[PDB]
């Protein structure tokens, strides 16, 4: 009805709004235990949470990085907890693929810039996947490459747990003091394979080191601004500048604790303040939208669920952000980063760069290796 | 030079010889520990084993189901062993994909009848994948569906270990006495997802039950004939007949213990005896070739390595098997089974059959579920 609301609706049909982070797959594990057979009525109209398939259509969302999050392992035996997390990751990747496959009119799987656009041309929500923590890979780079093959296109280096590769923000004391030696080596492998690095949930020092080391642009899938609201999860002015040099994107989070000192005061206007702050200081080509819907109980006033994206687009236009810059913040920026991550990987794989391999145990003793070599030479005689 | 050898060479160029089972990926884990960077000289000319990339070309093999085998878990803590086997499976799937990707002139990945042919048109060895035992999935059907997504197109129900789903042949006493209740339910899921059932390594009673229950044709990826040589790993006349009704294929194994009472007496002629026995009694459209190269130290006389396939094709022609029947045994039969497995899955998935889901723990108590429902109704008021 309002000229501003007609303008927002047009932009949402012109370009895809691609949200950086949504934990709807974990809601499905909590509520249904990943059994969605005969649950369409509930999947379209959920009795819990901030995401369902009717409200997803209503908000005119163009794409989504669906989170394949599993919790940090709590088993006192650490080997078992890490391996347990790997199995749970495959369960969450499985229910995401089944959610997409059982609802092809609404959701379409995407793992690239081209597949995002083709999904958007067809009127589907481009359904991408990200894992949230390197605890999920069970210390296995082979497993990580297989997760890329299953459709994972970003890896948050940590969640609320330290791992062998990096320091999380919310846990103290520090383990590695930024990235470990392994972490630095993993950055090279992530760039080589074409996996997008996500720096949300990681410590400020780990961000600084990763932003300097990475040969491809990175993202913050759901982080806000430190200068406006001081929090371990928000991005400092230092790391915002290094993100600019990196050519990355900060996808602004709707978490109330990241927007206001008192959480119940958080609003849609605060999310817009954070987008404008970043856009003013490091350009609107390096800012995105990273809701974290279903990673919280309650959202800000005016951003209560996935139906509220038109109010965000209208609010940005109302504050004097240009149409072209709003389109950038909506999704063009995160598409560009994914495109550049793929382009860097094709360059490095084309040059024949050596991949990172896991440390494996010897399965043969010297007696078995002697039998095999002696057998080979017998065949050479024939 | 011989008219028979010219004829064999022509057949190998006309249609792909598709071998049912090769453990070359496990040799790579044993010898290189899955680190193949800068090892091309050795990968083309191996110091051990019955498979390398030069001899693979020399034998004119058209396709191969590469084994992603890992050993049966030996940890006394069974939960840990099962989870360890899952991680090792991802390591072996990873090195198979890296082997194919680093040598695109020789190997090309295939996961269907169409992708086998296109690989063969381009002069590549069609590189398919199979896992060898349901111990590899860590009791997770979600993981199994993700293995299908990673390119696994058959699952041997057991190796030399009993699992929760089926009885292996070589271990006694019997656990389930054929298939377990879970096993019967897994047969339905394997048919639905389009995973080819492999009955090698399983007990005679488990074969009988699976052959009656399966809605799609199955294979024996590497098994020989019981009537010619009595062994727990060979196929009985009863199960050969039920394989005929199933429309499946028995892919004849080169294992010396399966061909002769004294292993050192085993020959190429014995492999041909077994192919002709099966072809005579259940038709040549239900017989294949399933070497098990690199699952043994030494092969039969005349079938010492992957370069020896032209001698097998020539030997079949020399014994009066027709060109069309030799082409069937070479690969047309196993292509047909994979085509029919895919066709059955498309039918059942098109009809919207419900998939088998894992038993998951509750992650939310009633207090958290109340908070979520109360929160949802607050949003409905707005
Ligand atoms: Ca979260
Ligand atoms: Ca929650
Ligand atoms: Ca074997
Ligand atoms: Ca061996
Ligand atoms: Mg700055
Ligand atoms: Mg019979």
């Amino acid at each position: 009805p309002s000229p501003i609301e007609e303008q927002a609706t047009r932009l949402l049909k012109e370009v895809p709004l691609i949200d950086g982070h949504n934990d709807f797959p974990y809601m499905i594990r909590g509520w249904f235990r990943n059994d969605i057979n005969g649950q369409d009525a509930h999947l379209y109209d959920m009795p819990i949470g901030q995401t369902d398939l009717q409200r997803l259509q209503k908000g005119l969302l163009g794409g989504q990085f669906w989170s394949a999050f599993v919790p940090c392992p709590k088993n006192p035996d650490k080997e078992v907890g890490s391996l347990e997390a790997l199995r749970q990751t495959l369960q969450q990747l499985d229910v995401i693929h089944r959610l997409i496959e059982r609802h092809p009119t609404i959701l379409q799987f995407a793992d690239s810039a081209a597949s995002i656009w083709s999904s958007f041309r067809a009127g589907r929500v481009a359904s991408l996947i990200g894992i949230e923590g390197l605890h999920q890979i069970a210390d296995s780079v082979s497993a990580l490459r297989m997760l890329h093959r299953l459709g994972v296109r970003y890896v948050t280096l940590t969640h609320n747990c330290h791992n062998a590769f990096a320091d999380a923000a919310t846990v103290s004391p520090e383990l590695h003091g930024g990235l470990s030696r392994k972490g630095e080596r993993l950055i090279r492998e992530l760039n080589r394979m074409g996996m997008m690095i996500d720096l949300s949930h990681t410590s400020h020092e780990a961000q600084t080191q990763a932003l300097r080391l990475s040969r491809a642009p990175v993202i913050y899938s759901h982080s806000s601004i430190y200068s406006l609201r001081a929090h371990a999860r928000n991005v400092t002015d230092e790391n915002l500048h290094l993100l600019h040099r990196n050519r990355g994107v900060v996808m602004i989070c709707f978490l109330r604790e990241l927007l206001a000192s008192e959480a119940d005061q958080a609003t849609l206007a605060h999310v817009i303040d954070h987008i404008i702050y970043a856009g003013t200081r490091i350009g609107y080509e390096h800012v995105g939208i990273g809701s974290d819907f279903d990673g919280m109980l309650r959202g800000p006033d005016g951003l209560h669920d996935v139906s509220c994206y038109p109010a965000l687009v209208a609010g940005l236009l109302e504050r004097g952000v240009s149409e072209e810059d709003v389109k950038r913040v909506m999704g063009l920026n995160v598409i560009r980063v994914l495109e550049e991550v793929e382009r860097v990987a094709a360059e490095l794989q084309g040059a024949g760069e050596e991949c990172l391999c896991d440390e494996l145990d010897e399965v043969w003793n010297e007696d078995i290796k002697e039998q095999l070599t002696r057998e080979r030479e017998r065949v050479r005689k024939l």
